[PDB]
DNA sequence: GGTAGACCTGGA
DNA sequence: CAGGTCTA
């Protein structure tokens, strides 16, 4: 899922779960814990404590318990669900958090590729996956200052540094090739090359796209077919290692 | 400073 | 491959 989809889970996971006390951890495919490394750590650390809230970072959900919080990324296919533990559990789920109400937590993945960190409380910020992360794009730390300052100290295209989790938080594939292409930006300029001008209407266009979508594509998947501004055929490359979309007369 | 190996599997 | 984010 994307950051806009990532902030809707939050908002409608939360009152399912708010108050809500772990009796039990179930782990069908413990590679999905990264830490504690041993799962069965992972596991016991949790029981007994209570759900407080849930927060954001990017793509990361933030479980918070009583003294813990529970770092988890979904990757592209990952899903959380709440039902019955009398009920059979779905296809392709790895981990459940039981609760005392009989209750459950389920997250499901047929692609096994999400991640799971626990800390206490007060690290999580300070550890993988967290650390480093860069500011929020909708938030004023991300500021086409900010921008600016990674773009000139750096040799990649413009397209590998909107991907770098250490410039802005959350910002995939889709949403920067979206976000460049409404900005009239090629993916493979060299991000040095842009110009103030460019550089505050990327930012702008970034907001803007994760914003709306928060609340159609025009290159995305669109290759061979007319671009929806000037009827060009979409064209799609490979740029910073990843499938690439633009129009070659709209984006310069 | 980077780029790239690692993780996983359904459908090209 | 298609995805993202970590560790090497
Ligand atoms: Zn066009």
């Amino acid at each position: 899922p994307q950051l806009p989809e990532v902030e809707t889970i939050r908002r409608t996971l939360l009152p399912l779960i708010v108050g809500k006390t772990i009796e039990d951890v179930r782990i069908f495919w413990p590679n999905i814990i990264r830490h504690p490394r041993d799962s069965e750590a992972f596991a016991a650390r949790m029981i007994g404590q209570t759900v407080r809230g849930l927060e954001r970072r990017g793509k990361f959900l933030k479980f918070l318990l009583d003294r813990d919080a529970l770092i988890s990324h979904l990757r592209m296919e990952g899903r959380y669900a709440v039902a019955s533990a009398l009920e059979p559990l779905e296809p392709h789920t790895h981990v459940v958090f039981c609760f005392t109400d009989g209750s459950e937590l389920r997250y499901r993945d047929v692609r096994k590729f999400g991640t799971m960190h626990v800390y206490a409380k007060e690290e999580a910020d300070r550890r993988p996956p967290l650390a480093e992360l860069g500011p929020e794009p909708l938030s004023p730390a991300f500021s086409p200052a900010v921008l600016a300052e990674r773009a000139v100290k750096t040799k990649r295209s413009v397209k590998a540094l909107l991907l770098d989790c250490t410039v802005v938080a959350g910002f995939g594939n889709i949403y920067v090739d979206e976000s460049l292409f409404r900005a009239g930006i090629l993916p493979g300029r060299p991000a040095a090359s842009l110009s103030s001008k460019e550089i505050e209407r990327l930012h702008e266009e970034m907001v803007a796209t994760i914003g709306e979508a928060v609340m159609h594509l025009y290159v995305y998947g669109r290759q061979g077919n007319p671009c929806k501004r000037c009827g060009t055929p979409i064209e799609k490359t490979v740029v910073a290692g990843r499938g690439t979309h633009y129009c070659p007369r709209c984006q310069r």
